[PDB]
């Protein structure tokens, strides 16, 4: 029948249908938004993307028919969890709600999708993953986020992977692609290192993109964390914390896609998005069809 | 148990449950968005007016405690049915799927609230109030909007009540406050007239409101039908073509809620809202809550 | 025949044809636009008010038909003699050239309309009517503008009428309404008092409007120049230097009409808009508007 | 010597010269910004405020010599003791280094001006008053904010002054003028009543200003707490929640100019700015001079 | 002698000399508004672009004198014939408008410039060119265009060359460039291959630029349709729907200038800009500067 | 202590100490700006890029340490000598100030950092360098601005460097990197490379960027001047006159990188940033990294 234009309807993510994180659904892949951004340190807004995502989200409903005619996501079922219920201030106990939500999301769903958020809601997200054996993950970023403190707390977005392998001994590996910058942490460098983590520089992306794929995890359990300042602020311009020289879309692309074709993909969380900080919208447009893009990789290999 | 802030959860009218018009559902108050905005002459945008009220009404959420302790809106019950299918193009087509929805809602609630979109919206809006004998309509707006033909067309924003007055016997009367500007049609003008419609200026509301009161419907079916142009451009700049020294939302108020304690209110529109053009958003938050606040008037004097 | 929306057709004021200062044509009004703005001491983008107000005239495009069936400016022809073409920096060039083109425009036309551009350009235009006996200008503004020096330098937006007064000495007088402000240069307002200026503070508007359009001229050659921040900023947010509580754009347009019943009106100008500090485009549209309903009123009255 | 241009230098409040709060300074003026904005429930933005406020404050630098050729503030001191140093998160942090830093700025001038910031920081500021006898609080603001509880946290913006007086017990009054909306806290108005607490809502304002300003403290020990959403969202749209028919800029200020002229002032705080939200910039330029202002009628009554 | 800033004058294509579509005149190159824009399905704004391209125009002013000193389109005469003046809704009575004017235009100049206006107005615009044997269309896109039906309308916006082609026989082929996204209409694939058209996704022209201009048709006349979404959103974000990874300017303007050097170029239009959606004014300086650019090319290599 | 996040404190460059021009004060590097755009010839706003500038430079305080370990800028001073106190208007006085305070400035640190403003301040900056022996200049621009007249006058910021050479004969060479557009001044070039001035134009850098490296200068006395428009106007998008495909902020980087390891930097201009055309705010955000990034090259290698 007729379907609604971009603009037409009640905005959930890929337009799937709305239900509760604790209610009785079950589909392949289950959206959860987290509408939280006190932790960041500089500009705030990230708190609006989920909803600007979902939006966005509009403009790339499943399935997909590319230009030789080959369908993707054909039969995979979605569903829209709505938002974690957030308290106003009390870090700890949002973080709490986060987790909560995230184990009920995760249970009713085979590829669960978190929307943030800054990028500390990472941390509650994956205390979820607990029981996932030898956890690994892929994490874009500009930025290593491994710090232990920043500006006196353990929460900021800086420090959400720090936090969360001190918390899970199952997450055995991070690699952190698209880092880039003036500063760097070196106690937080020294840490990721002492504990094998990947650490692969921009840098290496445009030196070398073949051989940072060579370096990508095989047959492993992987949790996708996208922070959307990883990609060039030409591209994606509505960030708090915005680094020259980042990943075109389509390099960002096909690091998912790879990693996303040789391992178990168990969630992903995409983090950081300002809707405010881009007037043209293009942010949210095109981190919408990111996720959805990268899903379409995740069922195309599917075991 | 806890509830969202205004930036969590999907955003539905005043956070009501989601449902289909022709769905199997019941309730006092059911919204309905009619995201249609290719009939003005100017500034586009309207279309995105649905969803910038619903999620602005997140921040006017029901029932409402006033400081006196009373409490209005206790009980009763609010749904959204989403937004009609339109199609592109094609007007008489949307028209049709405007007016089944509107029947559809109806008949399904007591009193259905329609978001538009520009005013053209208000004629096929207006055919599914056929059988309402005796029905009258309280307009707010900058114009009189009674146009026959404008811009070789019959059916633009200038025309939804003389479109709804030729296909519709049982509309008897209207009254039209805050007209203002430098241009009138005088074949509109002589045409309302004719009918026996009331016409007040802003400048009447401004030289005596109390005689404006006297004028309004008493013990009649009214619908409304809110044009934000009727308001100063001052208090709400969010819309397409806006004029100078227009009504507060004090006065708009006192008038909607005059009528809505005197009369069988059927139902009522809220057009021409452009979110795009006031990137304050206090345009969009307003008007949210002008809807809320007449439903409290409305339900405040139920017979 | 069909007629072009607002959004159609090359912007010419009041879609009037295009000509040339000194080229070989005649109308009742002509417009001559002045984009400089590099006189101010804020915020610039008055240089882009002449095209911002030819844009927005569209809306107001003559002759106009009220609610009484009563048309105004029927007959009344009107002309755009584009913008003065202005050198970059080079003030003392600019001048001239703005005072030989507005001298042409006005020897072709009853009433020219002069859009700016900061308000230092009403200098260079009002030496184009030397030749006016007793000239007086009744001036809308939050500030006096009457200021000698300011900033190391004689022409500034706050020097026009004092350069004006020094240069005509057929400028007998100024009546000047809205002042308001927290800063006023002591020797300025004390050496308009000694020219015999009159002053009439925004605060007498709002106690007693009666008392202050009888304050204006009577019988006099007048030359209207309308600095939108005369007006309250919540109306015209779009210029450099707002001040809070001003006239609304009624008790402006009640003192133009005043003055236009009663006396000759020679010109008007229009400066200090900024549509670039104006997202809603409300203070354009308005300004425009204002500038043809004062030509109305001139042209009901005119003798 | 030449004076910078509102656009030039570094903007500190009024361009005074930055001290640190325990520093070796004195003046009868001081400034202390304050950009926290994580406790607000919807719209972020006045982290930025202070900032915005120093800019603004650029262009109203003291002494003011008026229309009337008087001087105010003449000979009166001024200095900016910067920003309270934040931490991310941590709200009791935050709220400790805010009491202090404040205490230290108000043992070394005469009035302290606290710069937010959302509402929640007068709660921490107050604290540092705890020595006045007799402490009254004049209050301008569109929300009572004396709320217990909300969205789990006891330090939300709703919050400020219920922590502020089960914490002081001598703060024995509360003055709140400007209150409006459909939604109100029962248990926080009663609370309020409950204690001896005035409030004046808006419609009392509109309906007689003479009768509020006989409501206002005398002879007693105040301090201001200006929130600008007290104001109408038509002249101060940039802040997180505005409500409909609020008070025009000289309303709010006659509030203030009484207070000071028939009490002794304390301090002041200017919290709710969203420079963000309004690109026009109004908003911070008429808030800046709101204080000035203010500034302006207190000294012109010191005891 | 001296020439206005881009800021002065009226704001005509190239600064040309207006003129009438069907009046008596002749210039090399002539320019057409068709604003137009209730085709496109998602974000309104390109009814504006006539209006915004016109005056980016002025910042690219012919003739052209190249850093080697060698100087194009001297003595290449210009002419702007305004808008068409297009109905409210009525699209097929718009449709007429726009081949009428198209075709007085064309018997006017040699290469006409047609500025839209949403991509549906490329079919009436072609229509203009029935008399042109063989056609040959080189379409810069991100998607196709040729879908029969959308949205229950046969007129949107991604349907105007599959229009084109079924009202005009002698539109021999076309070849499209840019192509990319998730989806893509199985149905209109099919009909572009079976006609024979040649299909380039950006892929290719990424993998090798100099195989798809090796692509592009010889000694043809061909019309030149610039869909601005086929350049990279972070180059071009002003466009209702964006898709990542696009065109550089370079190597969209390599395409065209290919194309015009050896073939006979009829005409061209540049359609989809959205001023609105692009704050930074980038869009449409850079779209202006194209459509000049490659009349260099053109005029650079006529016969 | 603790230390302020990005939105916290006064913002001064790299949080560096205030200092007067002429005052008593000693720093390796000293900012000082130049709030100067009345000689532009299309958009202003670049008035305010100092201070976007100072705010943006609180996201890069110093020193740095890079993932690599290796610690930049350690030891190493600053200074921010605020604004030159500019009139208004009077070009000529402007400039003296400007010259007189950059020497004042260049006096008392090692590298001075001017933060412009047009391109115009650039000359009167240079006069402030005359006796540095065989001066070079490395210049980052999308345009020459070596002309003599332009708009009527010599001042205008497409003349900077053509003044300064004929002001300042120790001024022997200026290699301009990453020129393009449409247009260029013959007289211009030709007088360019009369005085042997190397032209490098966009071209050459896309084809071979370690060629252009091999072009710059080697073991001179350099002054940097860096124009935003060089750069991509995807990437640095706030400024005036964008011109497609130009430096990506590495390439503009790695040219300035390479000019500061083999030459004796003297001092660095930042000009034509125009913060209010970027409301993503990415444009003075990277520039101030780019200054910074440029001083922590110059002092790793400094002789």
């Amino acid at each position: 029948g007729p379907a609604h234009l971009p603009y037409g309807g009640i905005p959930t993510f890929a337009r799937a249908p709305l239900v509760q994180p604790d209610g009785d659904w079950q589909a392949d892949v289950a959206a959860l938004g987290v509408p939280f951004d006190i932790a960041l340190g500089f500009r705030p807004g990230a708190r609006f993307a989920p909803r600007a995502l979902r939006e966005a989200s509009l403009r790339s409903v499943p399935p997909f028919t590319g230009l030789d005619g080959k369908t993707r996501l054909q039969g995979v079922t979605f569903a829209d969890a709505g938002d974690v219920i957030l308290p106003s201030l009390e870090p700890q106990l949002a973080h709490d709600r986060i987790t909560e939500a995230a184990r009920q999301v995760r249970g009713r769903c085979r590829v669960p999708v978190f929307l943030g958020g800054d990028h500390s809601v990472s941390y509650p997200l994956l205390r979820a993953f607990a029981d996932v054996p030898d956890l690994h993950v892929v994490q874009l970023d500009a930025h290593l986020d491994f710090t232990d403190t920043r500006n006196d707390t353990k929460w900021s977005n800086s420090s959400p992977f720090r936090r969360a392998c001190e918390a899970l001994p199952n997450l055995v590996h991070i690699t952190t692609v698209g880092l880039r910058g003036l500063r760097f942490d070196p106690e937080a460098v020294a840490a990721a290192r002492a504990r094998g983590h990947t650490i692969i520089p921009m840098d290496d992306v445009t030196a070398d993109l073949a051989g940072v794929l060579a370096q990508l995890p095989r047959g492993q359990n992987v949790y996708f964390s996208v922070d959307v300042d990883g990609f060039d602020p030409a591209v994606i311009p509505g960030t708090s914390s915005p680094e020259p020289d980042g990943l075109t879309y389509a390099q960002g692309m096909k690091i998912l896609a790879a990693a996303a074709a040789n391992n178990t993909v168990v969630g992903l969380d995409l983090v950081e998005l300002a809707p405010n900080l881009d007037p043209t919208g293009r942010s949210e447009l095109l981190m919408a069809r990111l996720v959805m893009e990268t899903l379409c990789e995740v069922f195309d290999h599917v075991l």
